[PDB]
């Protein structure tokens, strides 16, 4: 039927995280058709990769996760979802907590 771009729904909230756990972040996304998504952190491109996991649930839930975080991976991330329709543009803050 009909169909439309991405909008906000929920974000998470700036995370401190200590060094070397797993971690998770996790954006509520709703637009038809579904959106393309990609990654930044502090200016510049993220890929995803086996420790960097990047999935979508159908559902409307998109999830980013670290499977061994380091104090290198601090700062602001942000990702961009966009289809035929429109854009939506998302931020988020990670305070990884060493233990030096």
């Amino acid at each position: 039927g009909a169909m439309g771009p991405p909008r906000f729904i929920q974000v998470p909230e700036n995370m401190s995280i200590d060094e070397g756990r797993f971690c998770r972040m996790d954006f509520k996304v709703s637009g038809l058709p579904a959106p393309d998504v990609s990654w930044y952190l502090n200016g510049r491109t993220v890929q995803s990769d086996d420790l960097h996991k990047m999935i979508v649930s159908e559902k409307g839930l998109h999830s980013l996760i670290f499977e061994v975080v380091r104090a290198s991976d601090a700062g602001a991330y942000a990702c961009v979802a966009k289809n035929r329709a429109g854009e939506a543009t998302f931020t988020v803050q990670l305070d990884v907590l060493a233990k030096e």
